[PDB]
């Protein structure tokens, strides 16, 4: 055959514009299933059988499970080394980010506007905000990768008492993705949410969601640590079995066509430099991204994990 079996973590309407794309471009056929969980658990399993290609993360904790594991394997692409900047890709060549993206704090444009300089995470646990702050699922990667971020800068115990004073402040149950926050903030539900970039400008595209997206301010974290990175990447499976194919996939993803459709029809933050944002993303301005290394992230994840376990933050 003449394809790639792509597992992808990521949402089909955030994917299957790029990948259709390269479908027409190369000729090779996409096979694609997607999750929001268990596929490293299904690589794992199917082993030396797997079908898998190439692994499709929206988040770099994941990617460092899938690697941690054995399951990807080092590519040297001297397409790769042009494309991808050393600093969003694997230096031992096992995985390789495709946009970055922050997890902002969103507020309700009426009743809080802007935050002010210096406002930060932390800030979401003080008890002048209980009652108006949503957040999507504890467990939900985007913020466990947030939350591990925040033990690397403040360590457990402070970071425990982060999530506990987070939780008390919650206007709802966790429950739906991070658009769905924003709705809550455009309905009077909640003032503040914590939330990826992007999804903004997918909900300003949105005839059905700009309303939402219209009551709400995008805000990036301006403390010490600036705003939470993470990113979208890949690693090729370890077994790939049409390897070259996965090659050129993310070969493919790395250039300045997927790029530039990461840019603008995503609203994510392209990797490759050279690329612009789009329209959308370039009016929000600039800020200060936090420098912690992508690998210090993951690495506390499963910590972080544990703690929203233990503050039992989805249980309203
Ligand atoms: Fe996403």
């Amino acid at each position: 055959a003449n394809e790639v079996n792509v597992y992808s973590y990521r949402q089909p309407y955030l994917i299957e514009p790029m990948l259709k794309n390269f479908e027409k471009d190369t000729g090779i056929k996409v096979n694609i299933i997607f999750a929001d969980k268990g596929l490293v658990d299904r690589v794992k399993q199917e082993g030396e059988l797997s079908p898998a290609d190439v692994l499709l993360t929206v988040d770099i904790s994941r990617v460092m499970e899938i690697v941690n594991a054995d399951l990807a394997q080092k590519i040297d692409s001297k397409v790769l080394e042009k494309n991808i900047p050393a600093q969003f890709r694997d230096s031992n060549d096992q995985w390789f980010g495709l946009t970055t993206r922050a997890r902002v704090i969103y507020t309700s444009k009426d009743r809080v506007g802007k935050l002010p300089a210096g406002f930060d995470y932390l800030d979401l646990a003080k008890p002048e905000y209980k009652g108006k702050v949503c957040v999507r699922s504890g467990k939900n990667s985007y913020n466990v990768s947030l939350f591990a971020a925040m033990i690397e800068h403040y360590g457990i115990e402070k970071t425990k008492a982060f999530l506990e004073g987070l939780k008390a402040n919650l206007a709802r149950k966790p429950q739906g993705g991070d658009r769905d926050q924003v709705k809550a903030i455009k309905e009077g539900i909640c003032d503040y949410s914590i939330g990826n970039s992007y999804y903004y400008g997918k909900m300003l595209d949105d005839e059905k969601q700009k309303s939402w997206a219209e009551a709400a301010i995008i805000n990036f974290p301006s403390g010490e640590h600036g705003t939470h990175k993470n990113i979208s990447g890949v690693v090729i499976a370890k077994h790939s079995p049409n390897k070259a194919n996965a090659v050129k996939l993310i070969e493919y993803l790395s250039g300045e066509k997927a790029q530039g459709l990461y840019a603008e029809l995503n609203h994510e933050y392209p990797v490759k430099e050279g690329i612009e944002p789009s329209a959308i993303v370039k009016g929000w301005g600039t800020f200060k991204s936090d420098t912690i290394k992508l690998e210090d992230i993951a690495k506390n994840y499963e910590a972080a994990l544990k703690l929203v376990d233990e503050v039992k933050f989805d249980d309203f």
